């Protein structure tokens, strides 16, 4: 019992992990665009937060720019996020990614349907296998409406072909 | 609620009293030379802890027994295991705020973008050392890993970051 302990240390740190908990049967979505593209314009900082204030998933947004003026109520801000905790938690429902392959993968892994919202380099090919497979929907992150981004999320966390086609590719990935 | 994929916990374990070094380029070392490969894989096997190292190219002829290659890590939850000893890292953001949460110290080998300056400030505080991948010998890379896992002063220090 001591002050390191010799236990693995939490999946989540202990207010997210509450604040996960308190989605109930909503669940909550990850929101990560990378450290690239975690600030952006107020414009488009307040086009993303309108649409994730309008789901009931409760929200957890890699961010580190001011806050934004329409922030719901149901999104938290972090400058950093234990991804693929959050990707294994049995309340997560949707990720919202840049496409990364480490992120990708985790998604595959723990069978996470996806937005993606690719940006650069490897990150727009990485979204079109997936969205190929049926296990992503691509929104453009230069021009999307908040409701072009809002439709997207309600279709990834409520439609289950998402689910099931990225449950396909996790179970011959493990 | 496992934390590590199976096969890996049972490598992570089998650490016994050394614990593990976790090292991951990022994604942007997507394969290297075989030349630089060999280097790492060289001052890795030196080292008496296991070894993960996130890579996904061509397997060095100098691998060492003690280490593992994988096409993914999840590197929050390695970096937050009890058997967790030093993290190289290029010093992307992310991973640093794991280090620095989960008190382990890093060799940084920083390559891109903010990465020089984020491993130029835990290297003040010390919490850090750093290489330079292109010009870093297996004896350098050794010696930093050697450093940051024997000397306590680097662990201290970044668990002060911490808070």
């Amino acid at each position: 019992g001591s002050a390191m302990g010799s236990k693995p240390a939490k999946p989540l740190p202990k207010e997210m992990e509450e604040f996960v908990q308190s989605s109930g049967e909503n669940g909550v979505v990850v929101f990560s665009l990378g450290s690239m593209v975690s600030n952006m314009t107020e414009e488009r900082a307040n086009v993303i937060a309108t649409a994730l204030a309008k789901i009931p998933q409760k929200v957890l947004w890699r961010f580190d720019g001011n806050k934004p003026d329409a922030l719901g109520l149901n999104t938290r801000l972090y400058k950093w996020i234990p991804q693929n905790d959050l990707l294994g938690h049995p309340k997560t429902r949707a990720f919202i990614t840049h496409g990364g392959a480490n992120g990708i993968y985790e998604a595959i892994y723990h069978g996470i349907p996806m937005v993606g919202i690719p940006l650069f380099f490897d990150q727009p090919d990485n979204i079109a296998h997936m969205k190929a497979k049926g296990a992503a929907v691509r929104v453009d992150f230069n021009t999307m409406s908040s409701t072009d981004l809002l439709n997207a999320l309600k279709t990834v966390i409520n439609d289950p072909s998402y689910k099931e086609n990225i449950m396909k590719l996790s179970r011959i990935q493990h």
